[PDB]
């Protein structure tokens, strides 16, 4: 009601209002905290629309207006009408931007102003889709000089002509379950790999195979289709001394691209809007490469070393894991893709915090997800306290569609 | 109800039901949570009703549940509250009591071990003194050359807030810090403040990097008093590396014996406001928090020029790299000195292992994930990737107030 939050290491107490204007539910209660599980009609349409379209006006200084109160009107007309609504551009620029300001799980927010909407709402085919993700990849990856974007199809209507990007990114490696027992690729797309293949996918069988899209229209039948090879920008990895790393055959893609989560605004439900930013290198370096479930390659490059794994105390892993790291940022920067590095993207997300508490009186964060998951305690996030509340617009979470689609 | 958990390296499920026992409260509701924030005179009426589900959780430990002596135990309980307003405890349901605190404690990683736990039952303790030797059998007996046991020692409890014992040392062992004329600090800046009050107090500090601070004792809601631990009690380990023949040349040590003495302990609604207890140390205690952390010993920098690092950029993660060299150093020594230490690799595969038991044979068990996975290599540790439920059992550890906000001096 009045909250402050404590930074450890300088002392620092913000104090937190904007929490007050928390609209959805934490998973959490009086009882029991649940902050480290990954997910915890015409009448409900107004009010969200109305809250939204207020704090649109009030942004733009002219909450209370005419124009204000007009907009109020014909949005409340539209809906009894039609039971739905349809956003200005404007409005649809200022949400989406407002949706990534509230990700509380994203460390990147600094940029939340910059980031780049292409409104397609005219698309009506996968074909369409296909063609503007396309130029969203090749826009945002601009030649390795990445810039933020999002691309947002039509708004849900009846929920029986959802369109959906089937692939959780643009951009990924298939994965395959091996005669022998083991996964060929990446372990965390072997079901939607099959899903390919059981749509009529030629799978080359290799070990970073860039997966095709599988795009939904209208509530359609997914289609495919392969991004063309020379807009995928990789990186191939090599580290600044040690010279057998390359061997490794290790390479990466530049663009990070989330496809599977729905854009809420003032009620209205975009479940397809792929966004990009760029990497921070942990990213690759520590999930992509070295979680058990993943590529896995910590005890190879440990081996490679030549370090003493026979116990756990010699720190084997952790030195492995640094170097791996060194690797990841040493080979995006050479080739010039954009990339940040842990402790620069943390100190940024520090300085975007003091700021958001400043201007706007608060900013929710997920300290679960902000504090990077190699070195926490040394970057300055690990010791800033955190509220983590929702806020809308907002990125949410929603099924794979293969467990809804009707065929 | 039940909770179902996910661990998303291995795709194992759990389900808690342990808490539907939940009691105090979280800080958090529908609307916030506060996961990350780090900090979140009893009547007769409140007090039994803790005191009968105390009473019943110890009776059906030991299968006596219903049973006439546990009938005899809250009818005496009960009369004793009535009469005196408070209780006391037998020292089965002490022990008891204090191993489950243990086991309760969600920020607690080395809870595999909660059933070990030497209790010291030092409720006949009346002065300061007698505090002080309590402590020093403490101690000893904790440290047992290196090879660290254990263990707690319970002074009386809180009767009208009136006459606290407290220990106002944050741990039993730690170092002074002096905050100097030009705005640096000498030894550690995290014990600045209490260093301050002991000099107040009488203490002639040595002035070092690495100086023992003295252990200043309340009995009774009395003002306390100083008393320097003998110095052959206090085991240290001077820090060294494996292969870095310079980082012996830092001047770096630890003492051995974690041990935290500011806590309060509630069982059965009686409050053991001081009630130390000590454990051994897990590496990036010291290796990351104790040495690395800024407003400590801060010596990441001085390090990374010795390694000769590439520090114009951070980029070349320069820190993660005196940051691991660092903790290979503290776990080197210790285990080269044959005093028990525990890496963090081990310590979560540990409580991993102890958490899937606690959902098997107790149908839960608490933990903060804030505070279980460790501040450094996170993610390759397997409590990373492991979903955890917070949420408070008794007996509990709790936090109180610093004693020098709140004491009532005699003078
Ligand atoms: C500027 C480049 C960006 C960087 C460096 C960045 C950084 C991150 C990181 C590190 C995570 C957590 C992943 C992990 O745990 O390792 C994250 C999550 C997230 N980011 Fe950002 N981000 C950026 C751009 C964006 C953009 C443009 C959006 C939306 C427009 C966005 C929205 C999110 C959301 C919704 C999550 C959480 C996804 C989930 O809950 O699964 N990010 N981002
Ligand atoms: C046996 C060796 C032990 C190890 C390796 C161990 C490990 C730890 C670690 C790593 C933390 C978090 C400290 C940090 O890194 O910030 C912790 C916190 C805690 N531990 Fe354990 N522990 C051990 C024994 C015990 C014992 C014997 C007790 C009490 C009977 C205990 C109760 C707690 C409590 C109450 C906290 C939270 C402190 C706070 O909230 O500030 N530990 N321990
Ligand atoms: C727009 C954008 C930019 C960027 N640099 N990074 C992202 C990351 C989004 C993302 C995607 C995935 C897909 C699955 C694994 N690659 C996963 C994550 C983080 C997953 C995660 C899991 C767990 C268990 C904890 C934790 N802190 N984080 C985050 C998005
Ligand atoms: C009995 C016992 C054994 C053991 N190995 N370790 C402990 C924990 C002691 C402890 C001591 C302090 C005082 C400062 C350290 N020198 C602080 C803490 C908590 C540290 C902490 C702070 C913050 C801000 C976050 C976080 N995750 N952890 C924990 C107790
Ligand atoms: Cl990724
Ligand atoms: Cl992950
Ligand atoms: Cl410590
Ligand atoms: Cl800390
Ligand atoms: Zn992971
Ligand atoms: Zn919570
Ligand atoms: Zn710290």
């Amino acid at each position: 009601r009045f909250l402050k939050v404590k930074n450890w290491e300088t002392d620092v107490v913000l104090t937190d209002t904007l929490h007050l204007k928390s609209t959805l539910e934490t998973g959490c209660t009086e009882h029991i905290c649940m902050g480290s599980i990954m997910l915890p009609t015409k009448d409900q349409l107004f009010p969200l629309a109305k809250e939204f379209l207020d704090q649109y006006y009030s942004s733009i200084k002219r909450f209370g207006s005419k124009a204000h109160m007009d907009r109020l009107e014909e949005v409340n007309k539209e809906i009894e009408s039609t039971s739905t609504y349809q956003l200005k551009d404007t409005e649809l620029i200022y949400g989406a931007k407002h949706a990534w300001r509230n990700a509380s799980r994203c460390v990147g927010r600094i940029q939340w102003s910059k980031l780049q909407v292409f409104d397609a709402r005219d698309c009506t085919t996968a074909h369409g889709m296909f063609n503007y993700i396309c130029n969203h990849v090749k826009y945002a990856t601009n030649k390795g000089n990445l810039r933020s974007a999002i691309t947002i199809f039509p708004q849900r209507t009846d929920g029986k002509h959802d369109f959906r990007v089937w692939n959780s990114q643009l951009i990924r490696y298939a994965g395959y379950k091996q005669p022998d027992g083991s996964t060929l690729g990446d372990p965390a797309n072997v079901q939607f790999t099959e899903i390919c293949i059981q749509q009529g996918w030629k799978a080359p069988r290799g070990r970073f195979d860039v997966l095709p899209l599988l795009l939904q229209a209208n509530g359609n039948d997914p289609e495919l289709f392969q991004i063309p090879p020379e807009l995928v920008l990789e990186v191939p990895i090599r580290h600044p001394k040690f010279d057998w790393f390359k061997d490794l055959g290790l390479k990466w893609y530049g663009l990070p691209a989330v496809s599977n989560m729905l854009l809420e605004i003032g009620g209205l439900e975009f479940s397809a809007c792929p966004f990009s930013g760029w990497y921070m290198g942990t990213e690759i370096g520590v999930r992509d490469y070295c979680d058990n479930s993943r590529y896995n390659i910590l005890e190879e490059v440990a081996k490679k070393m030549d370090l003493d794994m026979r116990k756990t105390s010699s720190l084997w892993k952790d030195q492995a894991l640094v170097e791996i790291n060194i690797a990841v940022l040493y080979s995006f920067q050479s080739d010039k893709v954009t990339i940040v590095d842990h402790h620069s993207a943390t100190e940024s997300f520090i300085k975007h915090m003091e700021n958001e508490y400043r201007c706007r009186g608060g900013c929710p964060a997920d300290w679960v997800w902000i504090v990077p998951p190699m070195s926490g305690s040394i970057t300055p996030v690990f010791h800033q306290e955190m509220l983590n509340y929702r806020l809308t617009p907002s990125f949410e979470y929603q099924p794979d569609p293969w467990n809804t689609h009707v065929w």
